[PDB]
């Protein structure tokens, strides 16, 4: 009615996502059917309304610029719930990107590395923990090269204290998960940016089976610098508070003199 429906963008148990556009303006949208009996954690709005906690996340983090994808509006069914998202295009999701380019030029790595902290920061300032950081989760805007956050469907609010659930990607995810199923929002987040960071510079995760996750040793099968080893290595951290803070990373040597979105896209994807 409201939203011209196109093609199936993916699915999962969760629910399905596909392409549309909002009548009213042509405005290319993103369309997020979730199942009701599929969410694990619901969330209030003021008014009292059980939402999915993806709702609440999102509109949490919605004010404002970012990169962050937008919830425009949502909608409830006997069943489930709908949710109109912002959707730039042309776009590539970061996995099918480096699937076809192969490990990228650490130019290029250090600016979308930065545009993902940045939108991580961002989110842990509006109070919202991500818990599913990766690849196939960021959209890169091929004309301008921003990059955007996607999927809150295993976030949740950010906390000081110990998380116990998680339901993001094991791949990512800490070794204090793997042993203990417990961890802290930060220090996890930064392990899985360690893990993201890996993939971008070396073209794959570095890590495939638990035991390896627990380990904790990094095996570069690409040529990186050194800093960025170090930089790496240090969010990859066995201990969690052994893990740099936003500010750490940010200000690491490696992160220096990071190229704009634009200039990213006029050297790297145009
Ligand atoms: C299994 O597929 C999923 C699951 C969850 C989400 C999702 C997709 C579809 N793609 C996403 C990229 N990686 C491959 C799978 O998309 C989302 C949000 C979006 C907002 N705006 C957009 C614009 N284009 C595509 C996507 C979105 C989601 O939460």
């Amino acid at each position: 009615s409201q939203y011209q429906v196109g093609p199936l963008l993916g699915s999962g148990g969760f629910g399905s996502v596909y392409s549309g556009i909002r009548v009213s303006d042509n405005l290319p949208v993103a369309i997020k059917h979730v199942e009701k009996d599929r969410i694990s954690d619901w969330g209030e709005l003021p008014n009292g309304t059980r939402v999915p906690m993806e709702v609440v996340l999102l509109k949490k983090v919605s004010s404002g610029f970012s990169g962050v994808i937008r919830l425009l509006d949502w909608f409830e069914r006997p069943d489930s719930f709908v949710l109109i998202l912002e959707r730039p295009e042309p776009v590539q999701d970061l996995f099918d990107f480096i699937t076809e380019r192969g490990a990228l030029q650490e130019e290029l790595a250090r600016s979308f590395f930065w545009q993902v902290l940045e939108a991580v920061r961002h989110c842990h300032n509006c109070g919202v923990l991500h818990r599913d950081i990766k690849d196939e989760n960021i959209l890169i805007d091929l004309n301008r090269g921003e990059l955007k956050l996607i999927d809150f469907g295993s976030g949740a609010l950010l906390k000081d204290t110990v998380y116990t659930d998680f339901d993001g990607t094991r791949v990512y995810s800490p070794p204090e998960w793997i042993r203990y199923h417990r961890y802290h929002g930060r220090s996890a987040a930064v392990w899985s940016l360690g893990i993201l960071l890996y993939d971008m510079v070396c073209g794959d995760i570095p890590f495939e089976h638990d035991e390896e996750i627990i380990r904790g040793q990094v095996f570069f099968r690409q040529r990186v610098s050194s800093e960025c080893q170090h930089l790496i290595r240090w969010c990859l951290a066995l201990r969690p508070s052994d893990r740099p803070t936003f500010e750490e990373i940010q200000n690491h040597p490696w992160m220096q003199d990071v190229l704009l979105p634009q200039e990213t896209a006029e050297i790297h994807l145009h």
